[PDB]
This record gives structure tokens, C-alpha cells and sequence, in this order.
């Protein structure tokens, strides 16, 4: 039968594509969403339309809180209820703003910033693990987090994180069989409130193609790292970049 | 002018030889301390006695919470309290504990863990900047991060997250002039409760010298990046580790 | 028109299972070998009743001399004499021997160990492009190259100077659309004259699955990186190592 | 008595500076020079009227060659006549110019780029080790993985500093000889470069918008071969102004 993947901030963007293209290799999804329910049941009812009872939803907020273990622990939980199994955990859902270091107060920052990027993806590997073919997960990391974006210190060091995450699930997780990969874009799909000027400066940055990635070309790094061709591979972080890492100030 | 350094998590192993060293190159010391108060107090009197007025104590904990963000301002304002001024940051203080994937909840683990290793270094970041000559912070770090301990993955999580954060602020610093570096011990002071035959086993990867870093070489490093000798160096971390993370499996 | 690949050191183990799925996936190939001259037919003779005129054997020393610019150039010059397009190059040929510090001479040593793992990938790059769709280069890397095995500092040197050419030419042949990337083994196809204790105790530190990567699971990686779902990816090195590198002494 | 240092490539520059440090640190030297010899023997000259007899230059090329081994024995071998000891040896010279990949033949430049950042620094770690507080210090590049732009041979040859300094680390530590790097980003800029281009590149660097100046180098230098160090080996410290944390 139909193995069942589980992706994280799925309604929109990237984490859109990468439930579409696992649901045409033929998985079954939990298309997971925050805020965006509408955009979130308009996917699953374009993936059941193709394939029927293929695709549910399950809302959740990832930020840092008491109840947070209990969140995550439900989000795998839907997958096994919907499906009756979970064979994919897709960690791609991500707050991303600036918190400089010299009006949301610094401590709900930390919680959304750390929360979505690295305390979610821990409580969720572990509750995919404790619910435990071919099982892995993929964590969307940042290709950029070496030569971080100026006064994004918080989201930098979430992401970083995630880094230490993969490595160390990757370890702890490979006697279950578990592996654990990540895919690290550098620019893709831009901001929506960033002007048209400033996306030619960053696209110009870009040595393949002068472009950003397209969310489907990241997708296709998830889908191999998913694949019957990784299955040696784990505790890999793949750049899906353009180069644009390699480039100099 | 003597300048004066906040070591947190120094009263005791590494933490007070680094405060014992900056003490000995001529700085006033901060000694945090957060449950170790009779060696806190101790230390403070012993370097009181060596130059009158140039140590004291603060008392904070470093865990992750709301109030989190006021401590470590206090602990900066605590510097300039009694001396006037605030020259060096050096982020010591860290819990270090395993977090299986499959006793204390895991909120606790992930505030102690996270909070300690690297929310507590970044909030203490901002407060030493907002409240600004050879001024720097220098974060301990971890030459194990990418092999990691089993079953540590929170404890790695907070030192990767403190990698991210020492770049970022080396990066957003620099036009204070604030440098930020790290240093990464790999096997130095042993657990307390580990047993000899454990330490051994320990010992005995290690290439250079098949011993563990004393405090004093740790400390070495430390004041190395903080004197006019590293004024060109930020965003560095220096492996004090004895070829340890060249060794593999 | 079906497209055509360059892989060095074909006619045994990973070079050939990497010739075997490139054929299998639809290109043609030159099968680069050194002494191997029996096995290269062999292997040209098996592919080439699978699709008749889909493969040809090409002899060349990759030890660095002044000769080594030319063979390379022939190399390349032999995939458009028989094909008339070369669309992949794959640098797999490489020497792997012992060189301590404290028969051969150390020239020759160097000539063989750096010429393979470097000079040659190098000289099959500039010759590549040179001749210039989706065209690609994989390098052969090694994903141990920070924890090398010891007195191998002449090979490890050449992988490291195959990363920076990876990254170099990643960036440079951009323009061109030529990408440029990387595969990692840990620990695949074991030494011939390896004992059989030695070879149990290195698999027993494989985390994933406690043994070596088949050649076919390395080659799986070099198909994904030359295929249309890696169209974004240039100056990524894939890590196909069972969490191997993330293991500590 | 006073230990003794061989710095490659010493005559100008941060090899000069590295040197001057060393030798007022108390080291005797061994001036190493292919090219400068008026250089060398200047600076010999300054440092023998400091302390008398305590340097000598030694002329070689660092190209890739038959006689390279010979030639890396022989700068080992002349740290001993001169002194009596080889405590340190830092790999400084360096050849660094373009090698696009689309008059010097490309066997010349790989011989060149690839002899002196990595070959030559080999063969010398390897004659210092046959020869035994004793380190190596390799000058390396903190900007590795963000290179110039057709610079592959030149990358290359940095790239395989970074193996040999791990590598050598991990294999002499048994005799106590400690192996690191220091990794400058934009140092002293060449003489020929318009201040315009120099002053475009300073701007770039997060610390204080300005390159290195040789003797911040040398400070890293300095420190690695100190007491202070001791227990460090395998280390690269990045010298570099935040210049390699700042993206495109
Ligand atoms: N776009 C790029 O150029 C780029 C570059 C580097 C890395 N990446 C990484 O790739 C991944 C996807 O990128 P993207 O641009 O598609 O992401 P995105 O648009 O910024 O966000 C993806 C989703 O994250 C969910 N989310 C945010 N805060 C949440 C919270 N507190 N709780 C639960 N869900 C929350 C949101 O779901 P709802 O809409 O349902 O509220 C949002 O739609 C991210 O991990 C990102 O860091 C992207
Ligand atoms: N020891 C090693 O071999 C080694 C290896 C790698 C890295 N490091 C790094 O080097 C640094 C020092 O090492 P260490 O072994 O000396 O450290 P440690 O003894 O394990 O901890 C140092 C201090 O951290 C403080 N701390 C713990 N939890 C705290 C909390 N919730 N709030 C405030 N303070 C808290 C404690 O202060 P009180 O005693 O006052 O409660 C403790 O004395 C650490 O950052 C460590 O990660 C050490
Ligand atoms: N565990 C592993 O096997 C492992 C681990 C890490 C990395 N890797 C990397 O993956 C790649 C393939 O591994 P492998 O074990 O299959 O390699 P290998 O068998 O050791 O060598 C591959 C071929 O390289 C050719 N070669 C050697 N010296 C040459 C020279 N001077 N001139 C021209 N060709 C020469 C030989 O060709 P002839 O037989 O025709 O003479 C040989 O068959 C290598 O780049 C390796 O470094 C492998
Ligand atoms: N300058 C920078 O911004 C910068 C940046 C990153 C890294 N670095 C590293 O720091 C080190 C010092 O840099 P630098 O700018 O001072 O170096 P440099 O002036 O470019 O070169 C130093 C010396 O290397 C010697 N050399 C060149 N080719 C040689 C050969 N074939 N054989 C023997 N010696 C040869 C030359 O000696 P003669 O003059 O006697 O012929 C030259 O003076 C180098 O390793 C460099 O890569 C420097
Ligand atoms: C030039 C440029 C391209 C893409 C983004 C960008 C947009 C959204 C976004 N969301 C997120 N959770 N994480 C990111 N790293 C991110 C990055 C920003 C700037
Ligand atoms: C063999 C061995 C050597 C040292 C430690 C060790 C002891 C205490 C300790 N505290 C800490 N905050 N962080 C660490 N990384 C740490 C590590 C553990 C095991
Ligand atoms: C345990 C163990 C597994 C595989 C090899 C091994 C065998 C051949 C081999 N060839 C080569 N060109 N490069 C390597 N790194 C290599 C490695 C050595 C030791
Ligand atoms: C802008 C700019 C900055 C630094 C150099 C520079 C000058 C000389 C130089 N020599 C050398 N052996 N290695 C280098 N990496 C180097 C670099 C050149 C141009």
C-alpha cells in the first residue's frame, strides 16, 4: 500500500510543492498549516480530486510553548489516524524575520524564531520516531547560514539548529532505520512584501542562471532524499543553491 | 582604568579559570554563578584579596523563560554596577545532559538546554552591545558538535544554535567594534561523577598528549582572543581539542 | 540523440557500477581505465550488446607529468570521436595508498596520489569545458576527509584539492550551465587485500545498517546529480556514508 | 639556548613580518627566499645587528619538481647547521595568480600553484618530522569555500593546506609536534592594485573596513607556536576581519 508523509507548513510556497510532488511519486499527505486553512484544504482537495482519501489536513501552531510536545505528538498522530502509518517527516514550516541585536517582545521572538526552526522539528522527530520500508526525514535548512543575512541573529541560530538536529538524529535514529537528510536553499521563492528592484539584486547574485530556485527544483532534492536512491544516505545536508554560497562579498 | 569581564557559570571548573586568568592579565571580574554560591562567593573573596575591589558575584538563572531577557540585562548591569564599565563577555555557563529521542518534562530540558547554550549567550549579547577601547565576547563553544554524543541532541542543538549566534553578532557587531569568537574544548575537565575507567577510555583518543585539556589551556585561549593580539580576529572559533574531532570512528 | 558521459577508472567496481546506470539511464559512454584493460572491454563488449555503438574503452595514465594536460584533452577528444557530444564527465580514478610522514619514490607517490585525485579532475574539467542541455561533472570525493585515516596525508591532500575544485569550477562554469558537484562515500567496496576481521570491525561503525555502501548505492547519488532533478544543484557535495562521518573516536 | 624558526617565503610581506615577531619573540631564523634575495638579506642583516648571529636566508624554489624533496631537506637541513634545532617551521611562500578554466604552460602553473601551497609545505613538514615545544603553522585562507573567481589551481593548492594541516596534526601529535593554520581573508593588498579596487575590497570587511596588516597575522602566528597553545593542534584560525561571514 501507499506510504504517508507528513510536511510541515504545507499550504503555500515550498512546503506546497514538496507535498504535490510526494503525493505524485505517490504518497499519501498531511498537509500540515498554521494560519493558512484555506490555501491548506484547496490543496487536499486538488490531491483527493486525483487520487481519493490521498490527503488530509492538521492545524497547528509550532511556536515554543508548554503545549507545544503535545502539538507535534498530534501532528504525527493525524498521519497514523489518517493513514495508519507515517513514513516522511518533511520539517519545512519556518518563521523568518529580523531580530536585531542593538512590536513582538524578544522572548515571544525567541519562541517563534527557535520554535518553528529547531524545538518543532526535535519534538516532531521525536514523536515520529516513538511512533516507529523505508523512513526518513528531511529538514528544509539554509544554505546561507554561514554568511547569515544582517541582524537575522535569532532565525540564524535556529537554523543552525537544525543543522545539529539532523546530525544528531541522523546518529541516534539509524539503528530504527530512520534516516535523516537535509535540503538547504539558498534563494528561492522570494518575499512576497519584497520590492521588484531588490529581487533583480539577489537574482543577479545567483551564478546559475541569475535566478532564485524554483519551489519544485527544491522539492526535487526532498523527493530524492526520500527515494529508494538515498537509502544509504543520512546525516546529509543538501545545498539546492545556485552557487550563490560560493560567492565571494 | 582596569577593564572589567562578566564570566558566567564561574564559579567553579572552567568558567573560574577563565575568570582567574582575565583576573591575572588585570581585569575586574563578574563571577555568575547560578546554584554555586559558597565557590562563587569564594572566588570572589581569593581574587578580593589578591587586588581589593575587582571581583563580584551575580546570582541568575539562565534557563529559557519570559523573565530570561531581564537577568541577563541585569547581569551586564551588575558589571558596570561595580566597575563602571563592561569590556569583555564571556558566555561559560551551559547545561549538558542526554534528551533522548525515544525526571524533568521536555519543556525543562529544552529551556535548560536551549536557554543556557544559546538564548542566554544571545540575550547577553544585546544587553553587553545596548549598553556600549578593546571590547569582545567570547562564547565556549564545542569541537564535538558535528560528532556528536548519543542521545545529546538538545545539548548539540543549543551548540550549534551558539555557533550561528557567534557569527551573526561577529558579523553585526563589527561596526561597534565588538568582536565575538569562540572557543571549543574537546575533551577538557571530566564529568565529576564519571568513573576512571570511562575518563580512560576517553583519555586515550585523544593524540596530543591522550589527556584531557586542562582549565588553564582552555582559559589560554580565551584570553588570547580577547587581547590586542586578536584585534583583526572575529567570528572565529579556535578548537582546543588536541586533534580529538581529527579522529575518526 | 542520447547523451554521453566521461568516467574515469570504469572498469571496476564504483567507476563501473557508475557506467553501468549511466548506460541503463539512457547514455553513452567512454570507459576511462588505466591497467584494468581486460575488464574495460569486457565491460564495453557487455554494454554494447545491451545498445550496440553506446560504448568505448580509452586508456590513460592520470599520474601528474607534463604529459598529463594532453592525455586529459585526448580523453575528453575520444567521447566527441565516438559520440560527437560529451554532456558528463564523472572523476571517480583515483590512487589510495599509505605515504608516512616519518618502492616508490616520494615524487612519484605525489605525482600518482595528487595527479589522480586532483590534477587529472582538473585538467578533465578545463578540457570539458573547453569543448563546450544539461552538462554536469561529478567529482569523487570522500566524506572522511576531515577524520582521515592516519599516515594518508598525500590522499587526503587530493580529495581536499578535489573539494576546492568542485567549489571553483562550480562557481566559474556557471555561466556556461555547466554544474559541477560532488559524492562522498564512507565506507563502500572494501580494500582486496583487506583481511576479513578488519573489514567486520569498520562495518561495525556504519550507524545505518552496520556495512559498506554498494557501489550501485554511490552510483545512485552520481545519477541524481547529472539528472534534470538536480538542475539548481552546482557546487554540492552529496555525503553517501550511513552517517559514518558523524560517529566520534 | 634560544629555539630556531624556518619561515618560507620571509624576505617581504607577512613572511617578513612573521619573521620579525619570531625573532623578537627570541627565536633564531631561517629566512627562506626564492626571488628577493636583496630582501632576505636585508632583513638578515637587521636582525643580526638585534642579535648576533641569530639569522641566515636560505635561497630555494618551492616549484613542484624531481628536486623539490631534495630542495625541502636541504631548507630543513640548514635551520640545523645554523642552530643546532628546528623548532618551528612555518609554510608562508606562496605562489597566487589566475588559472582560467575556458605564457606560462598549465604544467608550469599546477607545478607552481600546487608545489608551493601544498607539495613544498608536505615535504617540509615531512623532513622537520624526520629531523625529531615544537609546531608547524601553515598559512592558509580564510576565504577557501567563497574563492575569486578563476583562482581553481591557486584554491586548489589552499584546499590541500587544509588536508596536510589536519593530516600532519593528527600523524606527529604522538611526537608532540603541533600542526595548525592561520587563514587570512584580505591581508596586505598588491602593490600594483589601484587604491580605488584596494579601497572597494576594504570596504567589504565588517571589522573596522580595512585589510590586515602583516603583523595581525604574525600575532596569530605567535600565539599557535606559544605555551599558550599548547594543547591546540589541527586548528585553522581565521584571521580575517569577518570578511568570509559576509554573503554576495
Ligand atoms: N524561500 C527561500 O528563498 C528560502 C531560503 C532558504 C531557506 N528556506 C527554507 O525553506 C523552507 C520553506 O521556505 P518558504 O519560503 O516556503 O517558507 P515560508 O513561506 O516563510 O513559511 C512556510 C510556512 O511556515 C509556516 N509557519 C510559520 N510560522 C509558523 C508557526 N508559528 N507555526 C506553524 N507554522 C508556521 C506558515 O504556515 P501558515 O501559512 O499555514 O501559517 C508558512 O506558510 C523554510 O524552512 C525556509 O527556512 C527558504
Ligand atoms: N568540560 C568539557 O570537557 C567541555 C567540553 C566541551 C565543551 N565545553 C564547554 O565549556 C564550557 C565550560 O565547561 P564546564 O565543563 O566547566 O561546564 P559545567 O561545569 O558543566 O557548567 C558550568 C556552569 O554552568 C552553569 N549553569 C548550568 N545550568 C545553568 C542554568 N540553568 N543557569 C545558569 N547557569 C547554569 C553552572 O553554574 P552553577 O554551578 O553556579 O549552578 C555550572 O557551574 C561550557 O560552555 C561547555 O559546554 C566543556
Ligand atoms: N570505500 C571506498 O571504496 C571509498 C571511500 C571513500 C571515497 N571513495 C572514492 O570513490 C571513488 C571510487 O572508489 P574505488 O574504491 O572504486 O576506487 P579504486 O578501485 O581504488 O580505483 C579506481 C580506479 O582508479 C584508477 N586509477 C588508479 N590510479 C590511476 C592512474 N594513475 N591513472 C589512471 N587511473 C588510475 C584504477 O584504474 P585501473 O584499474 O584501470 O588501473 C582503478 O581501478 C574514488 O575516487 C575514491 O577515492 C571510495
Ligand atoms: N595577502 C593576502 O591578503 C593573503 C590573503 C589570504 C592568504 N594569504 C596567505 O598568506 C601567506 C602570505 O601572503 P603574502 O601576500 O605575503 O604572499 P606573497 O607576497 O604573494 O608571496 C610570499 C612569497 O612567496 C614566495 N614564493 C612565490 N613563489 C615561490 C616559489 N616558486 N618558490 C619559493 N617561494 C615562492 C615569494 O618569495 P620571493 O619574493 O623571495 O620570490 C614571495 O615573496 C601566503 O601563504 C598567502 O596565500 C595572504
Ligand atoms: C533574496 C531573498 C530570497 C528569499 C528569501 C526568503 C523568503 C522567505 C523565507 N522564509 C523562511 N521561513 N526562511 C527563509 N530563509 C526565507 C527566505 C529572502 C530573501
Ligand atoms: C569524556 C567527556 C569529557 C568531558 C565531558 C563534559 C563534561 C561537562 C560538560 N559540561 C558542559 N556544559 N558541556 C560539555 N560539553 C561538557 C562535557 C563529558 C565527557
Ligand atoms: C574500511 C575501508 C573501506 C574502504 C576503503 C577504500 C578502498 C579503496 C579506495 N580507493 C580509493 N581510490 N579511495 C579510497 N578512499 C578507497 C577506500 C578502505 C578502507
Ligand atoms: C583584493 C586582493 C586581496 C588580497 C590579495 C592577495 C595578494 C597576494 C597574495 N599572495 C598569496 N600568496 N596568496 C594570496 N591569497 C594573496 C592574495 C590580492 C587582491
Amino acid at each position: 500500500e501507499a506510504p504517508a508523509a507528513v510536511v510541515t507548513g504545507a499550504a503555500k510556497r515550498i512546503g506546497r510543492a514538496i507535498a504535490v510532488k510526494l503525493h505524485q511519486t505517490g504518497y499519501r499527505v498531511v498537509i500540515h498549516y498554521h494560519n493558512s486553512a484555506e490555501a491548506a484544504v484547496s490543496l487536499a482537495d486538488e490531491l483527493n480530486k486525483e487520487r481519493s482519501n490521498t490527503a488530509v489536513v492538521c492545524q497547528a501552531d509550532l511556536t515554543n510553548s508548554n503545549v507545544l510536545p503535545a502539538s507535534c505528538e498530534e501532528i504525527i498522530n493525524s498521519c497514523f489516524r489518517a493513514f495508519g502509518r507515517c513514513d516522511v517527516l518533511v520539517n519545512n514550516a519556518s518563521a523568518f524575520y529580523p531580530t536585531p541585536l542593538v512590536g513582538k517582545t524578544v522572548e515571544t521572538q525567541v519562541a517563534e524564531l527557535i520554535g518553528t526552526n529547531a524545538i518543532a522539528p526535535f519534538l516532531l522527530t521525536m514523536s515520529f520516531a516513538q511512533r516507529q520500508s523505508n523512513l526518513s526525514i528531511v529538514n528544509l535548512c539554509d544554505a546561507m547560514v554561514d554568511q547569515p543575512c544582517m541582524a537575522f541573529s535569532l532565525y540564524n541560530m535556529g537554523k543552525h539548529a537544525l543543522v545539529g538536529l539532523t546530525q544528531s538524529a541522523a546518529l541516534e535514529l539509524a539503528p530504527y532505520g530512520i534516516r535523516v537528510n537535509g535540503v538547504a536553499p539558498g534563494v528561492s521563492l522570494l518575499p512576497v512584501a519584497m520590492g521588484e528592484e531588490e529581487k533583480d539584486k539577489w537574482r543577479r547574485k545567483v551564478p546559475l542562471g541569475r535566478r532564485e530556485a524554483s519551489a519544485e527544483q527544491i522539492a526535487d532534492a526532498v523527493i530524492f532524499l526520500v527515494s529508494g536512491s538515498a537509502q544509504y544516505i543520512t546525516g546529509s545536508i543538501i545545498k539546492v543553491d545556485g552557487g550563490l554560497s560560493l560567492v565571494h562579498a
